[PDB]
């Protein structure tokens, strides 16, 4: 089918996600209601359970509300099973109603349904082209209290019934117990609690396994998507090898969550956006446009380099997940004024590069401060909203015009309140013009632009104030007035003549797994893909359309290559760097370095004979790696997926500056598992 199709799991850019929270959008069933203290019928107490459901969900399906609006994708609560207790805290009663506490991961949360009410939901969207992206949260499990096991569920970890075990009497070891975290470090942050979250200890054969399990049992259930909670608290190692999991197996769509705070910029967030097999939250995308068009504490020149540098730090930038407020923020609408500010972000987001979301009730100009008090239940599903209308107008933007989905951004006209950008792919063109001054008309005067000669009239339909456009000969647009506060939305489409990629996913796999390479001008013949240097033509092609591509990967070495394609006449496309093939199936395997005495800014790091180890690059090398808390200087430690079933040798360096020291004598050799964890335990080598 063709990119932009429901089926595309391994493609979002063409969609527009919108955001709910499962409890707090619509009760279609009053049988799974929780009752007691545990339940709240109007929603007064934002800390209580409200009734949200599944089954509310496809009502609003059905309806029309969600489709109206454009909307192609969902993604929802944590489906599976949470814990029942009412905890509370220094008073206040809380629950699992948010979906994170987990008991059970391969079981369903009865207030939101059952595994039939699951599959119903699947179904119901599938049946509208709507996607199905779900949250996952294998940081932790639930609240809990190593010397306190009557509170709460102390953290239990069932199995489908069966008790696994609990943060009391941890023998089996499930669960980490070096205390809480204080954010201190990235390092600090992953081993211990998060608050009192009792955190999972992936490196237990018997969490790893079954948490691989879980997602599976999800993944064949009819999940489009999944959203990695606390990405940032978990070993980056062993998100990896679960990142391979899912797809070697049956690959989707998956982003994850790591918060980023007001003009913070983390190298670390980039690596992991990168290598790790999965985009990210768009908290850079979103914490500047919150200080352009909602508190303005930053102008369009902030705005302009963050569009610059993001889509150079991030290697698929096309997958971050934008957004102008979530779950971790207040709600971007002040309850004081001027709605043109969240209009005027909402037309911004949705005609960005990367795959926007939108959180429920955003459409209904919702206020509130962090959390609880934004996530009320939605207040109305009014559909004459001045911001429904906005995403109702803009959204399949993203599956009509490619540029829009696959584009890449140049700014052309800028000032201080002021900025048109233009998406660019093929011969599809879209020029933005957004005025965020809200007490000026703004005069632009040699604006050029990519658009041919003709006139342009605004997709928005003049909505945000936006006016028709002028392009005269050379893209160079006649001098007209943008309005203030003003917003307007001129395209260009057109039949694109050269193969040209705009995606490209899984970018991670093994040889055998099947990728989805999406564009436009593939032709409606076969033809064939080049792995770096070599092809794929024939029956290797599971299929070939002009916009998407199904090729299975394959015999090659484990590594990064690039993907290129040639339509049946021969013409080769555009290279689509950064896909990495591994050795094969992986495994999180924990290595250990004694005696590994250093200096200042002079750190260890691991390389290996295997792709996965930097294939003894030593630009190419693991770490740097940890030291304080699950071993302690000299001591180095750090998780790295690996393939499984292999003999592999290793060598450990140390680096300061751009000096390399490298290990002493003949590599350190060992066998990686076929099947969960292991830790290797070796000395420095002088
Ligand atoms: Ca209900
Ligand atoms: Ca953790």
């Amino acid at each position: 089918a063709p990119d932009t199709s429901v089926s595309n799991k391994q493609n979002f850019s063409t969609d527009v996600i919108y955001q709910i929270f499962t409890d707090r959008f619509s009760d279609g069933n009053p049988a799974n209601n929780p009752t007691g203290a545990a339940f709240d019928g109007t929603c007064t107490n934002l800390r209580l359970y409200c009734g949200g459901d599944w089954q509310g969900i496809i009502n609003k399906i059905n309806d029309g509300y969600l489709t109206g609006m454009g909307v192609t994708a969902i993604w929802i609560s944590q489906p599976v099973e949470n814990i029942y207790s009412i905890i509370n805290y220094s008073g206040v009663n809380n629950t699992a109603y948010h979906g994170y506490w987990a008991r059970d991961f391969k079981k369903t949360n009865p207030a939101y349904g059952t595994i039939a009410d699951f599959q119903n939901l699947i179904a119901a969207a599938h049946a509208k082209n709507i996607k199905v992206i779900i949250d996952f949260a294998p940081n932790h499990t639930s609240p809990a209290s190593s010397d306190q096991p009557s509170f709460a569920e102390n953290g239990r970890l069932y199995d489908n019934g069966t008790l696994l075990g609990g943060y009391t009497n941890d023998t089996q070891n499930l669960f980490h117990h070096n205390g809480g975290t204080d954010f201190s470090t990235t390092e600090n942050g992953i081993y211990k609690n998060l608050y009192d979250l009792a955190d999972l200890n992936h490196n237990n054969s018997t969490v790893d396994v079954y948490l691989k399990d879980a997602i599976k049992m999800w993944l064949d259930l009819g999940i489009d998507g999944i959203r990695m909670d606390a990405v940032k608290h978990m070993p980056f190692g062993w998100q990896k090898s679960f990142m391979a999991a899912v797809n070697n197996y049956k690959p989707v769509f998956t982003f994850g969550e790591w918060f980023l705070g007001v003009n913070e910029v983390s190298p670390e967030n980039h690596k992991f956006a990168n290598e790790s097999g999965m985009s990210l939250l768009d908290f850079r995308f979103a914490q500047k446009v919150r200080q352009v068009f909602r508190d303005n504490t930053d102008n369009m020149y902030g705005l302009k380099a963050m569009l610059e540098g993001s889509a150079a730090d991030y290697a698929q930038v096309d997958d971050q997940v934008t957004f102008i407020d979530n779950h971790d923020m207040e709600r971007f609408h002040a309850s004081n004024a001027n709605r043109r500010k969240l209009e005027q972000a909402l037309a911004f987001t949705l005609t960005s590069r990367g795959v926007p979301a939108i959180y429920y009730g955003t459409e209904q100009y919702m206020s509130g401060g962090t959390d609880p008090d934004n996530r009320a239940r939605i207040p109305s599903f009014s559909t004459s909203t001045t911001a429904y209308q906005v995403i109702q107008k803009l959204a399949p933007l993203r599956k009509c015009n490619p540029a829009i989905a696959y584009g890449s951004t140049q700014e052309r006209w800028i000032n201080n309140d002021v900025l048109i950008y233009e998406r660019k792919f093929g011969s599809n063109v879209a020029v933005v013009a957004v005025n965020r001054n809200l007490n000026a008309p703004a005069s632009i005067s040699g604006l050029v632009t990519s658009l041919p000669q003709g006139s342009y009239n605004d997709v928005l339909g003049g909505l945000l104030n936006g006016n028709t456009l002028s392009v005269g000969s050379g893209g160079a647009a006649s001098n007209f007035t943008l309005a203030a506060g003003g917003t307007a939305v001129w395209q260009y489409t057109a039949a694109t003549a050269t193969p040209t990629i705009g995606h490209v996913g899984p970018m991670m796999a093994k040889p055998g797994v099947t990728i989805t390479i999406d564009g436009r001008g593939f032709g409606s013949s076969k033809g064939t893909v080049y792995f770096g240097t070599t092809a794929v033509s024939g029956a290797d092609i599971t299929s070939w359309e002009d916009t998407q591509i199904k090729v299975k990967i394959p015999a090659v070495a484990g590594g990064n290559y690039n993907i290129k394609v040639a339509n049946a006449a021969g013409t080769a496309s555009n290279v689509y760097d950064n896909f990495e093939v591994l050795s094969g199936d992986q495994v999180s395997v924990r290595f250990v370095v004694n005696n590994a005495t250093t200096a200042l800014g002079q750190n260890v790091y691991l390389t290996g004979s295997v792709s996965e180890l930097g294939n003894a690059d030593p630009a190419k090398a693991i770490g740097p790696m940890y030291n304080q808390v699950v071993y302690q200087y000299p001591n180095w430690y750090y998780d790295v997926s690996v393939p499984a079933g292999k003999t592999i040798e290793f060598k450990f360096l140390k680096k300061q500056g751009s000096t390399v020291t490298w290990e002493g004598g003949s590599n350190h050799t060992f066998t990686a598992p076929s099947s969960g964890t292991a830790t290797i335990n070796v000395n420095w080598q002088p």
